[PDB]
RNA sequence: GGAAAACUUGAGUGCAGAAGAGGAAAGUGGAAUUCCAUGUGUAGCGGUGAAAUGCGCAGAGAUAUGGAGGAACACCAGUGG
């Protein structure tokens, strides 16, 4: 189980969850981004992405995987925060991935905020 | 003004080629919001200028080889055509 996995996470605008799984998606544990006590304009947070990333990373007890290869698929204030943060817990971050949704155009969009 | 002609610039009928988002018809595939299901797990997830309604204990979202739908299809994109 050791030594292979994907960090997957998502991180949004708000709430940038974090959940370890194996090159194959099967979730061993994932963490909820407010578990800090993060409710309203919290959860964009640096150290929502810091320690909740470690919520489920250090605490991972599982597969005892190491070696991570973090992925990302959003934009957030938790995201360079994330994968810097992700190895808070020291877990040896090694392949970052900026595979994100890019629809060529893929519907159509919501209206401007005033 | 009418009567008898011509020339071709102006226009049309020729010939050699350029381009395309020009209108009506057939294909190839991507990505996304929504759903139902696996794995997964349990405290929050979403939304907030400020919090909350809500959605959460059914597993809500999550998460991938991979299951689908609606609808269009960034890149070539321009005082371009």
């Amino acid at each position: 189980n050791i030594e292979n996995g994907v960090a997957h996470i998502r991180s949004t605008f708000n709430n940038t969850i974090v959940t370890i799984t194996d090159e194959f998606g099967n979730a061993l544990s994932w963490s909820s981004a407010g578990a800090l006590g993060f409710k309203g304009s919290k959860k964009s947070t640096p150290f929502a992405a810091q320690m909740a990333s470690e919520t489920a990373s250090k605490s991972a007890m599982e597969h005892g995987l190491k070696t991570v290869e973090v992925t990302v698929k959003g934009p957030g204030p938790g995201r360079e925060s994330a994968i810097r943060a992700l190895q808070s817990a020291g877990l040896e971050v090694t392949a970052i991935r900026d595979v994100t949704p890019v629809p060529h155009n893929g519907c159509r969009p919501p209206k401007r905020r005033r």
